[PDB]
């Protein structure tokens, strides 16, 4: 039976950070203004390292518990630039998950999104903050979004993703 090698990222954020967006930006190349309420699974095929991988996507609506902690082999952090409860925000969900998480190694990225900022609801979350939070997690990479054009949007589950497949090459190097 051919293996389906298969690739299982968790993504964490508050109702304000724009991760419904931007999962959804990332399957289906649309932007679409949403607010998922709930948690949700998605799945999408990659190719990583030259070999074709299933991905399966877990959006998380609150903190994380121990079943998503354990299940991901990666999390994604998203909080919005305009919004300074959304940035606060993956710092608890950070601590709840490295708690609940009793394994490998997790990768992780911190996504900071550009789609909401205004004159009026300008960027509060300073670029040397963000990358010092990205700093004090391990295994992770900083980027700034912006789903509506499809900035860096590829760019994060395809880095995050790679991430991944190398921790478990070296995994079987031993």
């Amino acid at each position: 039976m051919r293996s389906i090698p298969e690739l299982r990222l968790g993504v964490l954020g508050d109702a304000r950070s724009g991760k419904s967006s931007l999962i959804h930006r990332f399957l289906t190349g649309s932007y679409q203004v949403l607010e998922k309420t709930e948690s949700e699974q998605y799945k999408k095929e990659m190719l990583v390292d030259g070999q074709t991988h299933l991905v399966l996507i877990r959006e998380e609506a609150g903190a994380p518990d121990a079943k998503f902690s354990g299940w991901a082999d990666a999390v994604i952090f998203v909080f919005s630039l305009e919004d300074e409860n959304s940035f606060q925000a993956v710092s608890r969900l950070h601590g709840q998950l490295s708690s609940l998480r009793g394994r490998g190694g997790l990768a992780l990225a911190l996504v900071g999104t550009q789609d909401r900022i205004s004159a009026s609801s300008p960027r509060v979350v300073g670029d040397a903050r963000a990358r010092a939070l990205c700093a004090d997690m391990k295994r992770c990479s900083y980027y700034e979004t912006c789903a509506t054009y499809g900035l860096n949007v590829d760019r994060v589950f395809q880095e995050v993703a790679q991430k991944v497949v190398t921790l478990r090459k070296q995994q079987q190097l031993l």
